[PDB]
Order: structure tokens, then sequence, then C-alpha cells
């Protein structure tokens, strides 16, 4: 019973961590069949993956460096793999009867488009793209609605974790994005941890002259420019609150977000007896991308155990909200509900990158955010799947406008 | 639709937190029928239990108090309970098909005799009780094996933690002490966590000096005096990988004791890829007991939730072998197998109680034990489910005399 997975995104940060574990495991028993890889524009290594997973069907996004992958691939003997292009490409890769699970390890607003057709053709959703599911949760739970047989399990280290800790007995009578999910997985509550980021100890003046390069120099851990930013300002959990509050459908009063500086409790959940349950490892993406092709089972990895003994201490506390006033936001526009979500995503989109690229300042983020979020106004939600992606595309879009109208006229 | 129980040794801590924990699940609903309630002699306690829940069962151990029983019951007005007495009232109690789930709190080793009835009777049984399991763990097997619908449902603290951290969609699929159980729930390795004990952070010079005053005073969590010295000599943690082995397939090899004094994490499983799930909450046996009542569901409780924060660290490191060598002979007993453990346990018994009686010193404890294990020559293992206990009898007996005799020819 192999394993049939298409990666798109193969050339990133989690779609080369997908083909390592899946190389990997594949070393101990063969369960893997990679279908399927889609990049970008990455046509090297793209051809350089090709040559070693043999996949199906190759699909290259930029039409301009398609000719260029068919002729790096006539270098592979025996091998006549299906060349696909763009959109088109994608749309033929997820109806394919040949493909059951695909890892969406595609970046910001982009990621969403793939997931869709993935949903509309019922298949196993590995889905990193936290993005997607804060600008799109509704469009997403409609979908899924549709979609009866398709599924997004999570891979967000944190939403991965959580994931793990419930029983699939119960799992099985729903699936994440569902109303109810969490009532009935007995869920209460969630500790959703946080690494805290480079500025966690830092007092507000020093946060008012905080730059990018402190940001991103020196990191404890190095990851892309985008997730490392809002990392340092505390949106990337402020993205993932709303995260959680999506795929598992629990209250925002009921999620806690918590400094857990040594990263190895990776979220833990509270059930309704209030006994709480948690996942636990090493810093780590291979497991969270494993258990979303393996969910669910298990399969045996050669990673290395964790040694708790080792590890010695571990530490919790409360991040400050006026320190890291992003998360306030978060909360606020995910209460809100209605696009506030789809609004703040594409508002820090904007923030980040003029934060990243010197032309703000670190309490500027919230600030823009704050006052993108306070100029929108609750839309009445389309009943028409085709008509709410329409919305979402044109709030994005306007939020993304809104935020830099702010900084202009500041600046 | 209510949950029909039996809580033997109703009077002890196990049988009073369980009415507890019943009490509060109770208030509106109607979710537990307290059906029957047993102890040896506490016949007050059991007359005041029988006002509250009203049980159809009342049962006694000790029948030089049935009259005395009998008298204060005749104060309640309109109850007309069956009131039964020793091994006989016992077995009538198992039989019975008003019963589905017994939790058993009786202590020692005679708390087996309850456990083996309650198989014979296919009920679910909530066993708080590991002198049982390791005293007759194969034999157990055994039993569990003829009556397939009998359960263990594992009440010690720690043994219910890893429970709960396994998936109920594998569990539901095996049950407790089954051959197999580790392999069908992707089970790895076991993370056994202990308070340490009062004296955990002494020298070896130290040491040698400990009464059983200073492991009962002044006690960070009140214990009862037998698990307290057990606690103290960390024999109780040695009895728990054994309780372990036998619940859940885990070899002993894979069974790895933490001393992790903040007592929130209760222990933790790591599967075949290396995540590892946790389950935590403060100390407590109101958790454990519960869900042995309500496995594979939970309900709601008002236990105060964890503060992670307030908590604030978590640590954890390796016990020292020199510090307490029972836990070395509790692995050597239990690879072994055979009779050791029965042995272990006997031996135990008696060291625990000369130290609590201040007639032996710390080492003393160990160096009795060890002795004991040297002593005894391996037996064939009856075939015969009856000739098997009396076996087990036997070997008890034999290895309680051989370490009193140990004791008397010393002093
Ligand atoms: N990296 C991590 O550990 C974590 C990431 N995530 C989330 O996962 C997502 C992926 O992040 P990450 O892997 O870091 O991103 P990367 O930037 O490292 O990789 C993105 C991948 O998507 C490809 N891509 C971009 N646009 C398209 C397109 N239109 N069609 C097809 N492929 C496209 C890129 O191709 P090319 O190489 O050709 O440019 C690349 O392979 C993000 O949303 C992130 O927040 C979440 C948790 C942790
Ligand atoms: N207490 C705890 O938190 C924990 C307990 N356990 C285990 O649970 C078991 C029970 O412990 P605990 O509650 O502390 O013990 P207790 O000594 O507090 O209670 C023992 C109970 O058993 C009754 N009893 C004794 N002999 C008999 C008999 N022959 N027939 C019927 N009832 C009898 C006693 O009756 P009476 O009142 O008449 O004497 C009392 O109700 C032990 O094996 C212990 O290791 C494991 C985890 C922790
Ligand atoms: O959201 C994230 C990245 C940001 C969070 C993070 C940063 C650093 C450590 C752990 C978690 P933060 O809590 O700062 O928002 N993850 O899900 C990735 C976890 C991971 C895995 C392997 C190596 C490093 C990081
Ligand atoms: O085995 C035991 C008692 C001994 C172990 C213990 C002692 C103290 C804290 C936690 C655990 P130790 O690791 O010292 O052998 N439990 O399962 C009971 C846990 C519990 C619950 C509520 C209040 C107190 C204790
Ligand atoms: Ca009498
Ligand atoms: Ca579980
Ligand atoms: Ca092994
Ligand atoms: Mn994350
Ligand atoms: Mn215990």
């Amino acid at each position: 019973k192999p394993i049939n997975v298409a990666i798109f995104g193969s050339t990133g940060s989690i779609g080369t961590n997908a083909l390592n574990i899946i190389r990997e495991c594949n070393k101990i028993e063969n369960v893997f069949n990679v279908k399927a890889l889609y990049v970008n524009k990455s046509v090297n290594e793209l051809y350089e993956q090709a040559r070693e997973f043999l996949p199906e069907y190759l699909c290259i996004h930029d039409k301009s460096v398609y000719e260029e992958l068919k002729e790096l691939v006539k270098n592979i003997k025996d091998y006549k793999p299906i060349i696909l292009c763009g959109d088109e490409g994608m749309k033929e890769i997820c109806s394919s009867n040949s493909i059951d699970k695909i890892v969406i390890g595609i970046d910001s607003f982009q990621g969403l488009y793939s997931t869709m057709y993935a949903i509309m053709n019922n298949k196993i959703v590995a889905l990193a793209n936290k993005e997607s599911i804060v600008s799109a949760g509704f469009f997403l739970k409609k979908l899924l609605n549709i979609h009866k047989n398709a599924k997004i399990i999570p891979v967000d280290s944190e939403h991965s974790a959580i994931f793990q800790c419930l029983d699939n007995n119960k799992v099985l009578k729903t699936k994440c994005l569902q109303d109810n999910f969490s009532k009935i997985n007995n869920i209460n509550k969630i500790f959703l941890c946080s690494s805290g980021g480079p500025f966690q100890n830092l007092t507000m003046d020093e946060l008012k002259n905080v730059t990018s390069e402190n940001a991103l120099k020196h990191p404890k851990w190095k990851m892309g420019k985008k997730i490392t930013i809002d990392s340092a300002t505390m949106m990337n959990k402020g993205l993932e609150v709303i995260e959680t509050h999506f795929l598992f459908d629990v209250d925002y009063n009921d999620i806690e977000v918590i400094v857990h500086k040594e990263c190895i409790i990776h979220s833990c959940v509270e059930f309704i007896d209030k006994s709480v349950i948690s996942q636990m490892y090493y810093p780590d993406m291979q497991i969270p991308i494993l258990y979303s092709l393996t969910w669910p089972d298990r399969i045996k990895t050669n990673l290395k155990p964790l040694d708790l003994a080792q590890v010695s201490t571990l530490t919790f506390h409360k991040p400050s909200l006026e320190h890291f006033p992003c998360i306030k936001l978060a909360y606020q526009a995910g209460i809100k509900g209605n696009f506030y979500p789809t609004v703040l995503n594409a508002s820090n989109e904007i923030a980040n990158n003029l934060f990243l690229n010197n032309k703000i300042k670190y309490f500027d983020i919230s600030s823009i955010i704050s006052q993108v979020l306070e100029s929108f106004n609750s839309q009445k939600v389309s009943e028409n799947s085709e008509d709410l992606m329409k919305q979402i595309l044109q709030i994005h879009s306007w939020a993304k406008d809104k935020a830099t109208d702010i900084y202009n006229k500041h600046n």
C-alpha cells in the first residue's frame, strides 16, 4: 500500500524537508512514491530532484523556463515524465487518480490556489501555508463541505503537534476546519507554544530602535526572511492563533500563547476533563511533514531520539502584549471574524516587508496593521463559492493598498 | 445509559477519590450508578458512604463487623441493600450483570484476588493496585486471553498518562497486557516519570542515615505510608517499570526512568517515528480514576486548569542507581521474568515494613530484597490457571518468610 504523494513547492524549505524524510524513510522500507514535483522557476534544482525521485509528473510554473526543463530532463535515461506548465499543469496533477496526497509547500498568498484545486479533487492536502487558512478560512470550510472526501492535514509545527495529541477514532468522525471539531474531540483549550523570537527579552525602548538586521542576524534557528520577521514581532504566532481557530474550531478565549524558548514542547491540548496532552521533539519539520503523509498511522524513522535528561530544563512564560502588540491585533481580528483575518494577513504582508527593507520601525508594523483593520468594514459574506473567493482577493488587495497608503501618507 | 460501577476498597485513598469525582460528575446528570462498595473493616466510613450513594450492594471483608454494619445501615430510611461478606461477597458482586466497571483500590497482594474475579466475569477493571500486575503479570495476561471482554484500564498515574498518550484508534484494536500491544500502538519507548521522592538530593553519606520519619514528615505530597516508603527508595518506580512492561508490552530496555521533580509531566511515549507525546496536569488522581471509567471518552470536570506559565519551569534528570538500587533490582527481576517479580514484590513488602518500623536501615532494604532474589530458584510455570495462582501464592509467601528470616538472622 504505497503512499502516492505530490510535492508542490518542492525546491523550498518545506519541499526539500518533505523529500528528505521521504528519502530517509524509503531507505527503511519503500512506502512512498513521489509522483509529482512542482516549482516556480528553480529549473536546475527541479532537474536534480527528478533525477533522484523519477516522478511521473514535473511541472514548472514559469513558462519561460519550460523548454530548458525539457532539455535538462532528456539527459535522464529511461525516463519519460509528463512535463507540464503553469496553473494548467497544476490542475492536471491535482486531477490525477494516481495521486492521493499533496504537500503544499508554496509560500504567500499564491499557496491558496493549489490548495483549492487539491481540495476540489478530494485529496489529502498536507498544508504548511498558514496564510491560506488565515486569509481564506471560511472559504476553505465551505469548500471542504462540498468535497467531503478532501482533508486538510496540518503541517505547521504547532498545529501538527495539536493534531498529534488527539484520538484518531474521534478525529475520523470529523475533519480539520469543520465546525464542532473541538466538541467532537472533547477539546477545551490550546496552549500554542512559541520560540518567542529574537526580541523576546528587549525593553520597549530597545524595541523602538530594533532593525530587521537585528531580527535576521545571528539567528538561533535559520529561517526565511518573511517568517523570521513575523517571529520577531510575534505576528507569526498571531497568524497561528487564527490558524488554530480555523483548523480545530477552538474559541479565541480558549487559545493561550505561551513562550517556550527551548522549543521542545511544540504545543498542548487541554481536554474537557482538564487533562493536557502535548507533542514534544527537537525543533523539527520532518515529523510534522511525515505525520501529514502517514496519518492516521506512524512509520519508523531513523531520527535522533529525544534525550529529555540531556535537554534538562523546559521553561514557559506569558508573552507581553505591550512588547508584542501584533499578538493582540491577531486576536482582535480573529474575534471580529468576517474578513478581518484576510485584512490582518494582507496588511502584515506589507508592514513586514517595509520593516525588512528598513522603511519603518518596529512599532510602525502594528500601527499600520491597526489602522488598516480600523478602516475596514464588515462585508456580507457571499453564499456563492466563486463570489466568496472574489471577495477574499478583492479584500486582500484592498488591504495591501491601504497599508501602503498609510505608510506613504506618514512618510 | 449510566455507567454501573463498583468501588473495591471504597474507604481508602483511591476509593475516596473515585467517589469524589463520581459525586461531581453526577451533580446534574446520572452519569454513574454506584452499584457496590467493598471494604475490609471500616464500617463507620462505609455507612457514611452508603447513606450518600445508596448502593445496591455493600460488602465487608472482615466478618467480625457484619453486625455493626447491619446496625448502622438500619438508620438509613427506605434503604434495603444486599449486605455481603468476604470472598463470597466479592465474587457475588463481580458476577452481577448490573455491574460494568470495577475500581480496584484494594492495597497489597490481596488486591489480586478481586482483580482476578473481575476479569473472570468479563468486567472493565480500573486497576490502581500495581502489585497485582508485578506479582501476577503473566497470569493476568493468560486470564485476559481467556476472558475476551475483560479489560484492565490503568489507574496508576504514570500508566494512565501513558495510556492517554496513545491513540485510541489503535488502543481499541488491542487491550492492556495483550501480546503485540506495543506493535499495534507503534510504541518505541516509554519515559516513566517519577517525583524522585524525599531523598532524591541526598549524598551517599546522608542517605545511609535516613529514617522512615524523614520520609514521612513534611511531605511534599502526603500519601499513605507504604507508598511513601517505596517513593523514598524508588522501589515504587521499580514496581512501575515492571507494571509498564506488562500493561503495554514494552521491552525493559525501552523503559527509561526520568526524575521530574515538579510532577507536572506524568509520563511520555516515544513512537516509532520518534515523536513523543506526554500527558500533564497537577499531581492528581481524579483524572486517572475518571478516565479509567470514561475511556474511550472524556467528560467535563471542574478541576483547576493547568497554568503552565505559573509552573514556569520543568526539569528532568536520570536517577542514580547507586543511590536508588531498588530500581536496578526491579529491572533485574523483570528481565529474568519467571516468578522473580513476585519475589521482588513480596520481599519489598517485608523490607518496606521493617524500615517503616525502624528495624533496618535504608540500604538494608535493597540488601534484603537482593538476597531473597538471589536465593530464589526458577520454577516451571503451571499450565493451568488454578495451579498457576497457587504457585504465585506459595512463592509470595516463601519470599516474605525468607525476607523475615534474613532480617532475624542479622539483627
Ligand atoms: N519552512 C518552514 O519550516 C515552515 C514553513 N511554513 C509555511 O509553509 C509555506 C512554505 O514555506 P517555505 O517552504 O519556507 O517557502 P520557500 O520560499 O522556502 O519555498 C516556496 C516554494 O514554493 C515554490 N513556488 C512559489 N510560487 C510558486 C508557484 N506559483 N507555483 C509553484 N511553486 C511555487 C517555490 O519555487 P521556486 O524555488 O521555483 O521559487 C518554492 O519551491 C509558507 O506559507 C510558510 O509560512 C510553516 C511552518 C514552517
Ligand atoms: N493512593 C494513591 O493515590 C495511589 C494508589 N495506588 C495503588 O492503589 C492501591 C490502593 O491504594 P490506596 O487507596 O492508597 O490504599 P488504602 O490503604 O488507602 O486503601 C485500601 C482500601 O482497601 C480496603 N481493603 C483492604 N483489604 C481489603 C480486603 N481484603 N477486601 C476489601 N477491601 C479491602 C481498605 O478497607 P478498610 O478501610 O476497611 O481498611 C481500603 O478501603 C495500592 O495498590 C496503591 O499502590 C497507585 C497510585 C497512587
Ligand atoms: O512557525 C514556525 C517558525 C516560527 C516559530 C518558531 C521559531 C523557532 C523555533 C520554533 C518555532 P515562532 O514561535 O517564533 O513564531 N514553525 O512552525 C517552525 C518550527 C521550526 C522547526 C525547525 C526548526 C526551526 C523552527
Ligand atoms: O506512584 C504514585 C505515587 C508515588 C510517585 C509520585 C509521588 C509524588 C508525585 C507524583 C508521583 P513516585 O514517582 O515518587 O514513585 N502515584 O502514581 C501518585 C501520584 C500522585 C497523585 C496525586 C498526589 C500525589 C501523588
Ligand atoms: Ca463485631
Ligand atoms: Ca490519547
Ligand atoms: Ca525496541
Ligand atoms: Mn509554526
Ligand atoms: Mn504511580
